[PDB]
């Protein structure tokens, strides 16, 4: 309880001289004053006895700890307001509320869907450019841990050398911000034409309905300016760890296993260069 | 709209003794999974029919039959809710509020400001990084090459060997490395420094020997204690990067979003070429 709760439950064992000193303590200007037994002494015109009776009647040890204590109370709530300038907090805002978009776009039934295509795939390709480029590789990064055989292609090239070699075996996941780069949206119909499933992740719905397997609605970004807005990678790494996460759980074992061998081998490989 | 917990709830207190009872159970969360047949209820908590009648009528049904028909179809209408989401989504989405949380009580503004500043002052910035950090130096050599930065991304060591062996004292050099012990990058911050440069590690683990550097930043660790479950490493170091990236836009605002606009004209105008 903090120090009003305690002095309200004490209030009506208290003598009418204790509940002048309770009322001045319960007074919000008070924590402003000095509150030596010297000073509150003076200020309320009692004595030094009394303000030790008062704090043991409200169960503290005397008045130097009702005080001391008094102020921690104080202290801790002023550490609530934040500290930070206007600036930082825009930034953490716009993390906060991608998280929050994310969240409410979410259909779990999807993700889960998505994560067994990548199981059934013989093959899974990450298309991106420019930063959905770097999406492709980190997503690359997480499931080759896993065991999934992948690549990230980045490049008109690399699509051409991968959705002309492409079967109906073959799983792509393109990444388009936007929702309209051309070399995205060409290509995943590319690899379409040849069989691969497609799964197309983009912030705008636009009419990729029925054009691929999977189109993915991911979050827009809270600042309207592209100047002012937070990593356009971030949109697509959360739908990256919510598929990760549900593509874990499907034979987690032997994904466990191939996860490990690579963490063994790198420890091995650590000592070497040390030794 | 009400579910059936806020219902007993809002009852609970015009209730008998022996009701409250039987309210207690059926707004326990395992209670879902047994045997909610009347017979087998008063057998478990050891009262009537009526007494279970009453009980229902009190939350404002006709009998115990209606009560529990909501009552285990809200349950199991439950699976179909797009909003409530399994312990696994719920899993990555705290993943990501605790390192937002964290990342918040370890910003100090007054460094970050500092970096934006030595990013400003400097010649020629170079942001180093291997693995998921090597996409994280890619990304913020694009946002600030939008604005006019001279800056380059390496992510390897013939990378790390061919700028540092050219680098000055009007040189900086931003270093990923999220365990704080990658040897590749804490080497080639040394380098650098051996070659007057300025040079900034962004390290979850704060050691001893980032202290040889200009400036340590502190970054988020993560929440999950397995690695495998954890999310996106990039994670701990996008966030300072977009702090000292808006910071570092505030620092002659104007002449900064000239040359981002001034980028994005002459895209325009190659378009209109090509259109011909
Ligand atoms: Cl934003
Ligand atoms: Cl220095
Ligand atoms: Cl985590």
């Amino acid at each position: 309880p903090d120090i009003a709760t305690v002095i309200d439950s004490h209030f009506e064992e208290m003598t009418d001289l204790e509940q002048e000193i309770a009322r001045y303590f319960l007074q919000a200007e008070t924590i402003q004053d000095d509150l030596s037994s010297q000073q509150v002494t003076q200020k309320l015109h009692i004595s030094q006895a009394a303000l030790t009776r008062f704090a043991k009647k409200c169960g503290f040890t005397g008045y130097r700890e009702f005080i001391f204590q008094y102020q921690h109370e104080a202290e801790n709530q002023a550490n609530q307001v934040s500290k930070h300038s206007p600036l930082t907090k825009r930034v953490l805002r716009s993390y906060s509320n991608m998280r929050e978009q994310t969240q409410d776009l979410i259909d779990e039934v999807q993700l889960e869907r998505i994560a067994q295509l990548i199981e059934d795939a013989e093959r899974v390709y990450f298309f991106g450019t420019g930063s959905s480029g770097l999406v492709a590789r980190e997503m690359k990064l997480r499931f080759m841990a896993l065991g999934v055989v992948c690549e990230a292609l980045t490049d008109q090239d690399g699509f051409a050398w991968t959705t002309s070699i492409m079967d109906e075996n073959c799983l792509v996941l393109g990444f388009s911000l936007s929702g309209s780069t051309p070399s995205i949206l060409d290509s995943l119909l590319d690899a379409k034409e040849m069989g691969a499933k497609t799964v197309l992740f983009s912030s705008v719905p636009n009419k990729d309905s029925q054009a691929y397997t999977e189109t993915v609605l991911v979050a827009t970004h809270s600042q309207p300016s592209y100047i002012q807005r937070i990593s356009a990678q971030l949109p697509m790494l959360f739908f990256i760890d919510l598929i990760y996460a549900y593509f874990l759980e499907i034979n987690r074992e032997s994904k466990e296993k191939i996860f490990n061998s690579y963490w063994e081998n790198k420890k091995l490989n650590g000592y070497r260069r040390q030794k």
